[PDB]
């Protein structure tokens, strides 16, 4: 492990997401900043809200610079929205810079911050082509990489406690590293297996072939990829499109029928409880998603365990029973591989050589009887036919 001073520089859980300490402004300002590979603007809240105990004040940096321009970003279930400006920019955990990045000052929004969540901003990693207004805003990393000599990647190790964090036990615990310029070896075991960043915008991937439990879902993997398929750190859930998830739904039911469970937990909406240690693991499938590898007619596999897909929660009633809600929901804008899949998952996002890479994290939570794994090699042809054209 070459990057001490970055490794476990992260906290938080999938559902509120994972975060980073930042500093912004002189003097500087510390925020927490969630890591959101979905989105390209760096924003922070700079103005009161109920559920931030701090902000940017803007009026207190004496590098501060305002752009007079406003910045609007509404989303599915919300919005925020703010004024641009720039300003001095450092990661405490991180690389030893400090650069002059654009920042979204956010002056309103709706159903953006999260109670409890810990975090008053977010930092999206993805590409300019989705910067708000336009890809004009040059996002931090490409800022961090044009003003450094930090290298063109980061690579991300969530980290998925197993059971329920309290409010208490999720600020005083490790969620996992961001490292900045490169990998650490500490990270995971295995090997590395490369999938192509197939365009630069969001972390876009081709999947070829989905099994559950090794049975192929057999459909056309232009399904699997309809419209996009993304590494997303900013969703919590497996999202697949509507016929895929259908699919999917179709197969877990059908490995797990030894127990049957309402329809409200199939519709990630519900809780599931077992008496305490009792959770049934080994009736629940493991879940392949075979990506294009880097090589012409190869792919190669990631395996995630329900220990991933089954997101704990606390019970309503506090008890000792181990409780989860399933964590596989569907999407009608592609496939979303979020947190609970990044959390089997050592992720590598080498921009500077247009891949993504995939390892088996050391802080994945399995059994003694399975575990998640990346492997390959695999002949795989026409995977050029899995990707979506509009
Ligand atoms: C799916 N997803 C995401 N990865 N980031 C969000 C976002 C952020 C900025 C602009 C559009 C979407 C997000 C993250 C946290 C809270 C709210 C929205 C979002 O909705």
């Amino acid at each position: 492990g070459s990057f001490v001073e970055m490794v476990d520089n992260l906290r938080g859980k999938s559902g509120q997401g994972y975060y980073v300490e930042m500093t912004v402004g002189s003097p500087p300002q510390t925020l927490n900043i969630l890591v959101d590979t979905g989105s390209s603007n760096f924003a922070v809240g700079a103005a009161p809200h109920p559920f931030l105990h701090r902000y940017y004040q803007r009026q207190l940096s004496s590098t501060y610079r305002d752009l007079r321009k406003g910045v609007y970003v509404p989303y599915t279930q919300g919005k925020w929205e703010g004024e641009l400006g720039t300003d001095l920019v450092s990661i405490p955990h991180g690389p030893n810079v400090t650069v002059r990045a654009n920042i979204a000052a956010i002056t309103e929004s709706d159903k953006f911050f999260i109670n409890g969540s810990n975090w008053e901003g977010i930092l999206g990693l993805a590409y300019a082509e989705i910067a708000r207004p336009d890809d004009s805003l040059e996002p931090f990393f490409d800022s961090l990489v044009k003003q450094t000599h930090v290298p063109n990647l980061f690579s991300l190790q969530l980290c998925g406690a197993g059971f329920p964090l309290n409010q208490s036990e999720v600020l005083a615990s490790v969620g996992g590293s961001m490292i900045i310029g490169g990998i650490d070896h500490s990270l995971y075991t295995g090997s590395l297996w490369y999938t192509p960043i197939r365009r630069e915008w969001y972390y876009e991937v081709i999947i070829v072939r989905v099994e559950i439990n090794g049975q192929d879902l057999k459909m056309d993997c232009k399904e699997y990829n309809y419209d996009k398929s993304i590494v997303d750190s900013g969703t919590t859930n497996l999202r697949l499109p509507k016929k895929v998830f259908e699919a999917a739904v179709k197969s877990i039911k059908a490995a797990s029928s030894t127990e049957k469970f309402p329809d409200g937990f199939w519709l990630g909406e519900q809780l599931v409880c077992w008496q305490a240690g009792t959770t049934p693991w080994n009736i629940f499938p493991v879940i392949s998603l075979y990506l294009m590898g880097e090589v012409t007619n190869q792919s190669f596999r990631i395996t995630i365990l329900p220990q991933q897909y089954l997101r704990p929660v606390e019970d309503v009633a506090t008890s000792q029973d181990d409780c989860y809600k399933f964590a596989i929901s569907q999407s009608s804008t592609g496939t979303v591989m979020g947190a609970v899949i990044m959390e089997g998952f050592y992720v590598v996002f080498d921009r500077a050589r247009k891949r993504i890479g995939f390892a088996v994290s050391a802080c994945h939570v399995h059994d003694e009887f399975r575990t998640a794994a990346v492997e390959g090699p695999f002949v795989t042809l026409d995977m050029e036919d899995c990707g979506y054209n509009i």
